């Protein structure tokens, strides 16, 4: 029942450094944040499970559905934590219709409506991912469609977790965590200021100042 | 339990396409949408779900009498009454034979508690219809909802009448056992212009990671 | 649950019609009632009983404590369905504590208040019937007295089960069912208005032209 | 001020009315005055005469042309007569023709927001929302009226809202909670307003309080 | 416009104590009150009136129209600070129609629903009485109703005023002035209670203590 | 303060249809018609231009501003649309900002001095991103300020949407003529004046 | 529009406030003027000639007539001195009485909304209304306030309405938020609302 | 699930009069308080549940060394960690040891959710310290709480930095685990004038009776 | 009434992209963004205050009560529309009731409360600005912040307008703008956004025929 925390990173010191804090159960990962990196797809993945030992969202090349099925089938045999990266389109409904039938775990993304994460639940995803940040930006509030999703699947108990995804800042965090939120990806530069707070920091030389005298 | 959604249609090209996403749980039928009967059978056999159709009489006899004809095709099939006293009759009769039905053309919540309580298998308040009085037909299928929250009566709710994208969202957003939609409604579920922008960029992205070697 | 429909009628037809639909689960009756319809008061109230199966409220004559009971005593032998309608008096909280005591049901009638509501309740009334039309006449909201009788019974979980009665239209029984109220008693005419839409009629014209177009 | 009108046809009741000084005008129809054995216009005159305010009757007609003929003959019965226009197409276009030659005009027979709107920019004096005829479909009238009374608020349309199909005391205090212009209702509903039960208490304690004052 | 306070009273000293204090602006009163203070009653209400100084409401007798109104005329000439108490029935209102044109001030009192206070406003009443206490005794909530009243007249701003009465604690006087009722008339032993604090008594012997 | 209805459309039968009524008060077009339009119904009449940049586009709106007083000049929101509403707005010509999906893009019209936005309504309800939502907080932004631009409900489709609009106190919610249609009728008018006819009927019978 | 009074007597914080442009009066009482090293009337006079804004000050007899005398005696002093009378009935009768000589008057030792009407009602030019000691009796001190103030919106009473009893930034805060006419605070908690550790990394960082 | 009240003490005699009440659940402490190995265990016989007390070190393993030797004391010890990544990282580590946590100088909900998905026992939100900022404490212990609902993290919100009973009441009325306060503002939730008053008046009663 | 957004920002070609759409109505500056540019502090100011012709927020380099004012007026002499930026202290409020008395315009900035706000508002500051972006950060909620500083300004009137600043993104703009703040101050790269709705593209596509 605990909140979930994600790292949208393919860096292993910030996933060592995740674990390590013992607050980050996942990593989900991308053709941009693997494009930032530059190394092995399959590779990079397989590093990742074996570090963050928790579910590891990767997506796929293909757009068809029988592309999109054949390469998750790939990308699975990699490891137990390797999660299926489907965009949502009706292929990738199909896809995702196939593939919980075969036990392959999927996580349905850009998601910018309630409708569209209606869908991607009834189809037997295993994560949602709603692009928060993406909608704050056109200005039709991203937490609020968050929300929706939120109200939607709590109304139904559907076996879909959410995953707030492009996350920016600290409060879509708060905001996505008051609200309830299965999971929150996010960068693990936001992850860092998480931890931060000027008084935090005027507590501890309240003690600091004392001990040199 | 998870949200259905039904089909408005006797196009069996659309359900074999709903059944291929996972998301088509059942349909609702009439004779406009090509011998009865058999495209009953015929649609029946596709979704493997309810299916709802209509009877020709309005008299009690006669309509308990094509109800049992029409329940012998298959197990699937729901017979639609029309929201009527001799309806109501014959919803008592039918349900006391193990015989589904859907009470239809409902537009309060008096009649939706008539509907339950003589022992509707379904109920279908027609919303669009509703709208377009300008008496706001969300809110009498909400107070629908509401009612059969304050009771447990075992009749599930059909949003039907539904005409676009946001009469699902906000009938799932209430908690509608079912909604059954056009199938150009459905295809609009899938759609957004953020989805169709993410797809470009991570194609553009991904294509220039390959590029990279 | 399942939300209860109760008829104010003594006429056997309307009940049949009820029964028949399905939708009516007991029967609240009155002297004037059943003296309207050519019916001696116990044959009628025998009659209803085995037509309804189900709760048929009657009322007895006296208005002091022994002779309620003595009535109420007389009245229950008719048959398992009869519930005494006992106004709310102390007189007639005492016959409830009684009654309740010796396995006879009760309907508490004349109920206008909730503290009145808390009582009969207490006493352990098997039901209790705020008069709701009534109150909306004075203008002082009977719709408003019914939730916080709903509300007092809701957070207490009274055994007491709750008939809104002096219904007199469609939307006291919709405003009765969207606040939760066990049971809604209602006049014959109003249970026939709430079959009626005229988007209903409208659908089936409709529906019967789209027929008979298809037959082609 | 809230308005008060009387749904009616009989002189005696809209001279108790005006007696009281709480009646400001009249809604009438033609089934009223053949109750009370009248002829349409005359009893209309008389009742003009007897209020002196707004008094409501319809026309014939239902097509634009006729309507307006008509709408024109009553007008010169009376400075106070206002003509009831159904909610059509037709009868928009007549309040249109009428309003521009100072003919006052109801629309009536509105059962939504939307008509509503069409009504006030037509430029009609009145809207007559029915109440009750809705709460009867369980389609809640008084919400309907709120989202009129609403809508006017917003846009101050110089139509006043008449709350229509009044069948009880409620109706009136709702109405008025949310603050619509007129309330039309029939005499009946009217002599239900004065009562209490506390009132009447209030009134036999007082006449004791005069009695034991004089004794001493 | 300031809440005012009337008293229910017929007792001279605690309307001269209440004006002493420039707290009372008027006074509601009927013979019981008056009677108890062994005074005839036109006497009695003109002393009123004299100490007062502001508008005092006194009943009439009669239940007929044409009785109540003979008999507010009566009263009318006591003093201008007199206003005319009117039970809620058809009579009373048909009076304060007849009155209200004449410049004679009423009081529409026995007023338990929002139905009732339309019609007096209507009417022409100067003011209107709601009974909250009677009927908060029958747990039909008296504040509820009141607070109907003070919504309604103010959805229509009728020039009636509102007197809260059957008050008979400071929550009622707290609750109608929360509402903004215009007017709030009580017995003086609530007026007393007013004033009262168990922390102004402790400030006071701490500022005393030194 | 009255709430206004504007047509879409181009038919000048469904426009003298809603004057005959009285309850037409302008038109928004797409695609010389204009000025017929304009002297129909003698009140704004909306008109893109072709160009997509400032100069072409204030080129444009000087050219169709002659044609009619009653002429409203259709900028898209862009950039250019902004920096063209600038400048038509200095030299009194009037413009409708359209192609708005969020009130982001709504204050900078206001801003820029637009006569008119036009938020699309049943397009952003068709994303389920919720357009009645969106309109909702454009009018409460518009009031916080009191910007002179006017609100054009615009991609309405249903009666609701007008309802909606209406309740919230939009300017002016421009439809198309089937649904204003729509907003005539009600099955208990149709009832009523049955009856009303049974009851005219029975009244001559007694006498 | 909101006014700031400080609880003090001392004449350094005083002029700190008034160099800040923040402290509009000041309110008094005999235990701050003697933990000084001063006199009732002169630090009253010295306080009033820096506040330059009504100064609250305090009398010593509780009786009618004497509190009256002894108003009179204070007024003299300056026109900006305001008299406090505790919430009494006494003290309620010399309120009427000073408001028509048009001396200015600031009922004290207010804890519920019906004192409050009862001194606006009088004509009292202030209320105090003591928060902080109502908090501390757990039965909320800052909803007594919003109820005063709720009352005194509904009336239009002249009255003005001074939170007193302050303690800390959060009762400055939510008086404020509820629109109250004056919190009066001392000295001490005004300083802590200059005060933000964001603030004085800002400093660091852009002056830097 | 009752609500916890600790004290914000080191002395004996106001935790034996919390522990003689049966009000008082546990002590949080700190060395200043103490006038440190001994007088925590003095404590903890005493009050016979969870002690918190603060080490000295900032960096992980230090920390963790002394949570490890603080912890043998005994078994109501709870080590009060602040809130930092290296703390963080001894929750975990110390966690898994079972040896229980108390993550101090929590400032906002973010931090509230780290201390809890790191395993901490406790989590001790500063709400007096934020209400002094004008930033309202209470609403981010507030926030806090709804969040640890949502989620039914194991960690217990301990609301500290309690000045008055105000802070109290709002803290119970949001269903706050545990509130620990100074023993003075314990006094003050004892005490009421209407109470004494009461007591007065029971007395004269009693006098009266004796008639 | 109209709400006002000014650029953070010193660069001019942005400053003229803002003025020729006619929607930004001031700038806000600091020594970091004229550096940025490569220019000096004094010279900038003016060349900022020719071309936007509005509100143009300057700090100055001083803590000091007494060096604050000095520079101040000093400031103050480039334009007609300089502002002085004076961070949220005890000298700086005390300079902002000197400078108020003499009709010199100052913005109270490194405002994080509201009880901050309400001292800037009584000593007389032409504008306060409280730092939205920064606060959301440590999770204490910015725009809540900002939404209590609107409340306290609407219940008293202060002449005092508010500069919502640490603009970040889009949804900072709406929802002080759904609250009624009088002015947001925003980075140009926020501003370029705020045009923008794939929706609009879309349809000058479908119009682009």
């Amino acid at each position: 029942h605990h909140m979930k925390i994600f790292l949208d990173t393919a860096n292993l010191e910030e996933i060592k450094k995740g674990v390590e804090w013992g607050i980050v159960d996942g990593v989900t990962t991308n053709p941009t944040l693997i494009s930032k990196e530059g190394a092995e797809f399959k590779q990079r993945v397989k590093e990742i499970c074996d570090l963050v030992k928790g579910p590891v969202s990767a997506e796929v090349v293909s757009l068809d559905y029988e592309g999109m099925v054949r390469e998750a089938r790939e990308l699975a045999q990699i490891s137990e934590y390797v999660v299926i990266k489907i965009p949502m389109t009706p292929d990738g409904i199909k896809a995702v219709k196939t593939l919980s039938a075969e036990g392959i775990k999927t996580n349905v993304t850009l998601v910018f409506s309630p409708a569209q994460a209606i869908l991607a639940a009834k189809a037997g995803a295993t994560y949602v991912s709603p692009f928060v940040g993406r909608m704050d930006d056109l200005s039709n509030d991203g937490m609020r469609m968050l929300g929706e999703i939120v109200e939607i699947y709590n109304n139904y108990g559907f076996e879909t977790e959410i995953i707030a995804a492009s996350i920016r800042h600290p409060m879509h965090v708060v905001e996505a965590a008051l609200m309830g939120v299965d999971i929150v990806t996010m960068p693990f530069a936001v992850l860092e200021k998480l931890f931060k707070h000027p008084m935090t920091d005027l507590g501890i030389e309240r003690f600091m100042e004392d001990w040199k005298k």
